[PDB]
């Protein structure tokens, strides 16, 4: 593996989230 | 609001879980 690179990318976070795996009476 | 409840249930957790909100050198 050789890896060369002049890369630039843009990904970027400003949100309001609601990550659940379920339980809540998932309902809380 | 009123609650009344005899409840009785089961959820319960062995994983092997990758949870990404992507972003990773998602890649490479």
């Amino acid at each position: 593996q050789k890896l060369v690179f002049f890369a630039e990318d843009v990904g970027s976070n400003k949100g309001a989230i609601i990550g659940l795996m379920v339980g809540g009476v998932v309902i809380a």
